């Protein structure tokens, strides 16, 4: 059911808190048979620390450098991630809007910096990306502190 460059929400080790999104980048199975992914997780904007006017696009998600392996029974469900020079132009097939992210920056959760992406370098998986017949509007809001 599974193949690199696919992304995946990945159940977090707290009940109930959200999902993880990782791209699978390798599959693999131990000798016990226990099927296996490894890949890059994909932090949402409260997962990461940045300054309190940053403003986010609605669906942001940070390319992160935390990367690690995960039993595939782990998984929740298949989203995408898109890069931001496509996001408001394509949208992908038999995705729910919902499911789909756009990444503009990296993330270093090492060094809680951002840094802008120049070129999209992820595996390429089977999504199939056409384009919007609805725009999307650019929308960006910073996080709310009681
Ligand atoms: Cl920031």
């Amino acid at each position: 059911m599974y193949h690199v460059g696919d992304y995946v929400y990945v159940e977090p080790a707290e009940a109930n808190l959200q999902p993880h999104i990782v791209c699978i980048e390798r599959l693999w199975e131990d000798s016990a048979g226990e099927k296996w992914l490894y890949g890059c997780w994909f932090y949402r904007p409260n997962e990461t620390f940045h300054l309190a006017t940053r403003k986010f696009l609605e669906k942001e998600v940070f390319k992160s450098d935390y990367y690690n392996k995960v039993p595939v029974s782990k998984i929740l469900g298949k989203c995408v991630v898109m890069f931001v020079k496509e996001y408001f132009k394509l949208c992908p097939e038999n995705f729910r809007d919902e499911d789909v992210y756009v990444c503009e920056s990296r993330y270093s959760a090492k060094t809680k910096s951002f840094k802008k992406i120049k070129l999209w370098t992820m595996p390429v998986s089977s999504v199939r990306f056409v384009p919007r017949d609805v725009p999307l509007p650019v929308v960006r809001v910073a996080s709310v502190f009681a």
